[PDB]
């Protein structure tokens, strides 16, 4: 999954939408890591993103196989949609926190509060009712070699 | 003629089409915005995604004279630009042209007010005299309004 980490890395500091760094914007930091990566992402808001996620990318059975596939080299974005704001994050391999929630990097206009840089997993970005309401994507083809 | 379109803009203004980013400071989501108040399928993505969108899937018109009646028809009539790092988007309004050449829209922009504007400026004041002259104009297939 380094190839993975690193386009997180250099997505975290670009700024997906015109003059908004991707840091503070959840939705173009995953846009970003997608480009960097090559894969076909949907656009729009988070909400927009998820809608077309559970259209055309698998959709996988939990947390520890969001890790998995992370480990294994492949895109995975965690995913959730809100009544007025949905929110996305880039899964990344490591050890499941709470033996459920897997490590992330996500932007968010928010602040440090929804932001994470690879040290945070999805069970602390999203809050304690929304976490176990998360869904998770994989592209069906693996980015790192 | 074009009011439900100045409605959809004026209501687009105050709108929030990203999360914690008002539409005025948002060219790309200050589109959007209009467009579902119109229920109109709109590309989505950044401005140059959209543009992307509109070249494959709108009509594009010949002209900002062409842009301002068909807006005056009541359609959803976006103009928009490719850019090297950033590209720009725009709803046209109906309205006499400036300088005999550039629609009246509305727009959002990150810039500030010199990228905004709420229909009292045209096509050629929110782009550069540079760009002013080679943006493309992206009519939906049905008109929005009555």
């Amino acid at each position: 999954d380094q190839c993975i980490v690193n386009a997180c890395k250099n997505s975290w500091d670009k700024s997906y939408l015109a003059g908004t760094p991707n840091k503070d914007n959840c939705s173009g930091f995953v846009q970003s890591v997608a480009a960097e990566l090559g894969v076909p992402m949907p656009r729009g808001n988070a909400n927009a993103m998820v809608d077309g996620l559970e259209q055309s990318w698998t959709k996988l059975a939990s947390g520890a196989e969001a890790a998995q596939k992370a480990a294994q080299g492949f895109l995975v974005i965690a995913g959730l949609k809100g009544r007025t704001y949905g929110h996305v994050a880039v899964v990344i391999s490591g050890p499941l926190y709470r033996q459920k929630y897997p490590m992330c990097w996500s932007g968010s206009i928010a602040g440090a509060v929804g932001q994470s840089q690879g040290l945070k997993s999805v069970g602390q970005v999203w809050n304690r009712t929304d976490r176990d309401r998360l869904n998770y994507y994989v592209y069906s083809l693996a980015s790192c070699s």
